[PDB]
């Protein structure tokens, strides 16, 4: 269904790396 895509990453409420 409806998705972008990745093999990576969570929306998290901050980052401190990406
Ligand atoms: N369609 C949303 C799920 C897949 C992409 C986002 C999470 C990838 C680790």
């Amino acid at each position: 269904g409806s998705d972008f895509l990745s093999p990576e990453h969570q929306r998290v409420q901050q980052r401190k790396e990406s």
